[PDB]
């Protein structure tokens, strides 16, 4: 019964296809796309809060050469637990229900500064996570769900030329 499912699924894909770049900043850097989901099945009485974070996926680290991506070395240590908390929560099961949950607002970054931001390691392959937490639950039942589509490589400056015209091309 509980679906939660990847908005402008069609827009990531482009991205992927490609192999999508996240910019990292000093100060934090808002994502493109914008990662939104439409969930259904939770109870629209209750009270939930949405966390996301960012799963690494490889043990190495990853190069751009002669236009390809390719790995690119042993991986630097293992990003500290960043986790986001969407603006929204705590918040009842039909405020989540009736329109797509945007975290327009994380924002990534490769340094520990001001901010509930998400410390990334540049040249690093992540995939963004969403959690589903209930307020009040004696079991602190947590679901999470994977979105293999967004999956991206944080960077200091994109490297493919075709994500760079892509972004401006879409946002
Ligand atoms: C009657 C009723 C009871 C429960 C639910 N939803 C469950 C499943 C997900 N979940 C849930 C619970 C804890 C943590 C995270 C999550 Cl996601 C819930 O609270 C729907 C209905 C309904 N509307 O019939």
């Amino acid at each position: 019964e509980l679906r939660v499912g990847l908005e402008e699924s069609e827009l990531w894909l482009r991205f992927k296809e490609l192999t999508n770049e996240m910019i990292v900043t000093k100060n934090g850097r808002r994502m493109f796309p914008v990662l939104k989901v439409n969930v259904s099945g939770l109870d629209p009485n209750a009270m939930y809060s949405f966390l996301l974070d960012f799963v690494a996926a490889d043990n190495h680290r990853w190069k751009y050469v002669n236009g390809e991506w390719v790995p690119g070395g042993k991986p630097e240590p293992q990003a500290p637990s960043c986790v986001y908390i969407h603006p929204d929560s705590p918040n009842f099961g039909a405020h989540w229900m009736k329109a797509p949950v945007s975290f327009s607002k994380v924002k990534l970054t490769n340094k520990l500064n001001g901010g509930g931001q998400i410390m990334l390691n540049s040249l690093h392959k992540y995939e963004p996570r969403i959690h589903i937490v209930r307020v009040g639950d004696p079991q602190r039942m947590i679901t999470s769900h994977c979105f293999p589509e967004t999956q991206f490589i944080a960077v200091t400056a994109y490297q493919n030329e075709e994500i760079t015209a892509l972004k401006i091309k879409y946002n």
